[PDB]
């Protein structure tokens, strides 16, 4: 029930729209989304997360936000804040086709003035996650994949999808690429690891990052204490003009 | 088209029907299925795998069977053999509602005389993987799960499912439970690990196994050379009267 000119007034308050996308489920798209939100918050930035992943909404759980409950104000649907860093979150989860659902999330929600809105897309390169790009029209987008995914095929379906809304492909994230023994700091690289950097060099993408399988990230993910995860795999995420 | 009394003549040639099942996707159900097939073959046994996982058929890939071509004989639909150990495989994959598809797989396929038929179910505890239990009515079934999401809930939906066809729950497999540094042989246990043994003791299941995250299993899985995977996580899988 929200006009195309209506969202404009809302997104005008938002410095930069990043979308996070994946070849498929279980590659840690929502976890990365969360870690980028945490990166930005901790740098002093005001951050919003829109959970577009109706399939399996990981986002609220990661911030221990099962206390769903949206409330309505002058400004509209008040997003629930993460207690440690004040990140604003919106998820279907907070109500116990979607073409228009995203239009509401961009319309009726009081995002206020924030520097970055992170959209946790549905998984894959299908129509589902393209419908969301239709309405969110992001400035930037970030590919999340495991080594043993991460083909030029996938990366090209990704660059092509980003064409349909004119969005820059800012980075590849190689999630669960290696493991670092905490005893002896030995790394063991999972088969297919190192492809992110080669494909990035290949298609002229400027940001690569290889996130290991981290027991602590799994612990705190589960506990919903992700805001306390110390390691920043986005230490070197490039600046992005966000006025 | 295959009659209910028709399958009887076929399964009469088959010593024991094991079904492999999961709380959800990406927990390595198909990989375990494959490793149990390999365990049995290498022990001298004649083994069949029915790939009931139409969703995302991992099985043929694991044995490098993209040569997906069935042929028909007197005996019927000839399963394609794995080249190293002679395991017989059947998968929709070999043709480039399913209620009756499984009925064909159990009916029209020439399984011949074999000791074990392993059924790689669809993932989860939903209707999909229950339809297959209807027609396969397995003697035994094995739960595959990762630590994070190995709940009494899941295990009970599993024991309950197995009731509906009177099948024994033979084992729990905790897949990707830990990692062993190849430098210093240190193990690092993923959060939630050790639950399989507690739940098994709890619901009186006789077989537990914890499979680590294995770079080599990932390598050979991908290469489709799984038959050459040396480690047997079923070293101590109990005997099962299979006349
Ligand atoms: N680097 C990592 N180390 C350990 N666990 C991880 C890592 N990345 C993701 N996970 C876990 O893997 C699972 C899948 O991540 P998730 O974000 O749900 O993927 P997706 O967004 O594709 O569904 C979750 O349990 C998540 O916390
Ligand atoms: N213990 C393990 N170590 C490393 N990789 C594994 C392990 N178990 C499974 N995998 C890999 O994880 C992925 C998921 O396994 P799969 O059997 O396809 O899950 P499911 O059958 O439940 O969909 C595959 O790439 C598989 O080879
Ligand atoms: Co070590």
């Amino acid at each position: 029930r929200v006009t195309d000119e209506d969202i404009k007034e809302r997104l005008d308050k938002i410095g930069f729209r990043i979308a996070v996308m994946s070849g498929k489920g279980g590659v840690g798209k929502s976890t990365v989304t969360a870690l980028l939100a945490v990166h930005y918050a901790k740098q002093g930035k005001k951050v919003g997360i829109l959970d577009a992943d109706f399939l399996g909404p990981s986002i609220p759980h990661l911030f221990g936000l099962e206390k769903g409950k949206v409330a309505v104000s002058d400004e509209g649907l008040e997003p629930v804040l993460t207690q440690r860093l004040g990140i604003k979150v919106m998820s279907i989860q907070f109500l116990l086709l979607i073409a228009g659902m995203i239009r509401e999330f961009l319309g009726r929600v009081a995002w206020g003035e924030l520097d970055y809105l992170l959209i946790d897309l549905p998984p894959g390169t299908g129509d589902a996650p393209l419908t969301v790009m239709q309405d969110a029209k992001p400035n930037g987008a970030v590919i999340v994949s495991t080594p043993q995914e991460l083909t030029a095929a996938v990366v090209e379906k990704a660059i092509t999808m980003a064409e349909q809304t004119k969005t820059a492909v800012l980075g590849i994230v190689e999630n669960m690429a290696y493991f670092e023994c905490p005893n002896c700091g030995e790394r063991t690289y999972l088969f297919g690891e190192g492809k992110a950097s080669e494909l990035a060099r290949k298609y002229k993408i400027e940001f690569i990052t290889e996130i290991p399988i981290d027991s602590d990230l799994l612990k705190l993910s589960d506990l919903g204490r992700v805001e306390e995860y110390e390691p920043d795999w986005f230490e070197f995420f490039p600046y992005l003009e966000h006025h």
